[PDB]
DNA sequence: ACGGATTTGATTAGGTATGTGG
């Protein structure tokens, strides 16, 4: 029987059926579909979400990666479950937001990924691709020093352990925001609660949770003020979560905003003044199940969320589930039809970062000159070499020159914003076949961009007869290919191959002529 | 930028009902 091998992007011909293999400490570079390639809400179909994963043993050419050489292309077979496990929260309610969430996770985290060989059909051919079995977070952002330093002089505290004096004391409180009020004065009221009581705290104005029937006691409702010059920064941080400002939260005819379950890490200055506990919000950071937190912060955040959910009147939870989901990990459960609180939190704990820091420095414009969407011109290079499929796979670097290859067409696919063509060696019988080594025997070739697809179909409308699209299946064609590039993250690309002078028409008529010659 | 010596400093019921975009 077989012998050990090192897992590698090109090693799928060696993978055992139903064996699980492990990518340790992988960087997910990017994925497809994404905002650059599929603008609009292209519905993410199972098996058609693809991620690209680098491991740090693999070579680094540039910001253009090459699947099957220095990154894995990995099919996601159950998008719902992949999103749920990795920490994406908006699917299916919002494709756009889901992908944006996935971007934030992969840009900041490293993952242990379990993959396996999965059969897929190429017309009447079959081959193998990498599929994702599981994903476990391996490493996360380290605690920023600004957090470590600021909480050293603003220690974490429950409201009940705030001990005020004549002189200012500084603290960090994790709280539910309760009210926003402005009387046009010098400060803005953003009051908050812990459900934790303090004898110097006293604020009963609009002191309720969700509805008037669930009170917040006055010695739990911390009156707190923001200096006017600091409101706009807080406003813009919340706006990054709920796409609207602080004032706009108090929309129900009073100052209470608990129907939105907005949670902040408050950075506060406390001082007794004139008989009262005066609390000043010097900073506030929205805290979300996706916002990373230290373990110590979570000790306070977790019971906070538990009390909000348990004490919130049921009917308000029902009316505002989606709204509160911004901050509360609420889920819809099934046999019972009851919202439930999940335990879900992101925690704090170079090579690729510095490559895209270079690209952020220099032009995306240079690489964008090889975007697959850019109209494909004809005469870039003279005396193009004729080459095998294995040679093409090994080309690897953007030599920027045209290539010729003679290949059998296994299938052709209209994917809407691209045409995909699958090629194998010309010298095999029929198209019913199983390709055990896709790395050496299977080349996929694509056409992207309005101008290129218009030339391919002969129509600005992508109009075609379907039997003319697939007539070239089984024909052997002399292709000319150019390397082009597909954007998979803001500063990360993958390399692909695009055909030149290839039209539905030429492929169609060639196919008929070739049949007639053989017959 | 960066840090502290960090800007000021009020009421206590009860009505109505989202999500931030298909």
């Amino acid at each position: 029987g077989s012998d050990p091998f090192d897992l590698k992007p090109d090693s799928i011909s060696k993978a055992i059926t139903d064996r699980l293999y492990h990518i340790s400490d992988g960087k997910i570079l990017g994925f497809i579909p994404n905002q650059y390639l599929d603008p609009e809400s292209s519905l993410i179909e199972d098996d058609f979400l693809l991620i690209y994963v680098y491991t740090y043993e693999l070579p680094l050419l540039s910001a253009v990666f090459v699947p099957e050489y220095n990154c894995y292309e990995i099919a996601i077979t159950n998008v719902a479950k992949f999103f749920s496990k990795i920490g994406v929260r908006s699917y299916p309610h919002s494709i756009k937001n889901s992908l944006l969430e996935l971007k934030e996770l992969i840009d900041n985290n490293r993952y242990d990924i379990t993959i396996y060989k999965k059969e897929f059909t190429i017309g009447a051919a079959k081959s193998s691709k990498w599929a994702l079995k599981d994903v476990v977070l391996r490493s996360a952002l380290p605690t920023p020093k600004e957090v470590t330093f600021t909480e050293n002089k603003f220690p974490l505290v429950r409201v009940s352990n705030i001990v005020p004096s004549a002189s200012s004391r500084y603290y960090t409180v994790i709280g539910l925001a309760v009210t926003v009020k402005y009387t046009g004065g010098k400060t803005l009221v953003l009051s908050f609660t812990d459900f934790t009581a303090n004898p110097k705290v006293n604020y009963g104005y609009d002191s309720f949770l969700g509805s008037f029937q669930e009170r917040i006691p006055e010695n739990e409702h911390v009156h707190a003020l923001i200096y006017l010059n600091r409101v706009e920064s807080l406003n813009e941080k919340l706006q990054s979560i709920i796409k609207m400002g602080l004032m706009e939260c108090a929309d129900k005819g009073n100052s209470n905003i608990t129907h939105r379950s907005i949670i902040f890490k408050f950075t506060v200055k406390c001082q007794l003044f004139q008989g009262k506990l005066n609390t000043v919000i010097l900073d506030a950071d929205p805290i979300t199940p996706t916002t990373p937190v230290t373990t110590e912060e979570y000790k306070l955040l977790k019971p906070l969320r538990n009390k909000i959910f348990k004490r919130m009147p049921s009917e308000v939870i029902q009316l505002y589930t989606l709204t509160m989901s911004r901050f509360l990990p609420i889920s819809k459960n099934r046999m019972s039809e009851n919202p439930q609180l999940l335990q879900e939190q992101a925690f704090y704990d170079d090579s690729i970062a510095k490559l895209e820091n270079q690209l952020k420095r220099e032009g995306v414009d240079k690489i964008e000159e090889d975007a697959a969407t850019r109209p494909i011109e004809l005469f870039g290079t003279r005396n193009p070499k004729t080459v095998d499929i294995i040679d093409i796979k090994n080309n690897v670097q953007m030599d920027h020159k045209d290539i010729k290859v003679t290949a059998k067409i296994l299938s052709i696919f209209d994917n809407g914003n691209n045409v995909t063509i699958y090629l194998t060696r010309s010298g095999m019988v029929g198209t019913q076949c199983t390709i055990e080594n896709p790395f050496e025997e299977l080349l996929k070739v694509q056409i992207w961009g309005r101008q290129n697809l218009t030339l391919f179909f002969g129509n600005p409308n992508y109009s075609y007869k379907r039997e003319e699209l697939t007539a070239c299946i089984g024909s052997i064609v002399d292709f000319t290919l150019i390397p082009r590039v597909l954007r998979v993250n803001e500063y990360l690309y993958i390399k692909i191959w695009c055909p030149i002078y290839a039209t539905l028409e030429s492929l169609l008529i060639h196919s008929r002529l070739e049949y007639d010659n053989d017959t």
